[PDB]
């Protein structure tokens, strides 16, 4: 027994990272990936196929973070840009049901 974790916020937000501490893989297909940050939410949706591997950490890069995509660890948002440090961001993990299953908010 494990789970997939928000293991971290970038302090200077260009990244979000999440780990399958699980010995299981766990397909992401559909699981929606919501910052939040004051008033505005936006979020990511994990590709049809995209399969987070036991052990595995796939970090989600502000799209002129300016890091090249290096799939499966290191995607792309497109189209979002960094949230610059000092920002209360708040990130909620919902899986292929609609209902949450992880939540860290930076302070």
């Amino acid at each position: 027994t494990g789970n997939v974790c928000i293991e971290e916020i970038d302090v200077d937000g260009k990244f979000i990272r999440l780990k399958n501490t699980s010995e299981q893989d766990q397909p992401m297909g559909g699981w929606e990936m919501i910052r939040k940050i004051g008033d505005t939410s936006v979020s990511y949706k994990y590709t049809s196929r995209y399969v987070l591997k036991a052990g595995q950490t796939v970090t989600i890069w502000a799209a002129n973070a300016g890091v090249t995509a290096s799939p499966p660890t290191d995607l792309i948002w497109k189209n979002q840009n960094s949230w610059g440090t000092g920002e209360d961001v708040k990130v909620i993990l919902k899986n292929s049901q609609g209902e949450e299953v992880a939540q860290r908010s930076t302070v």
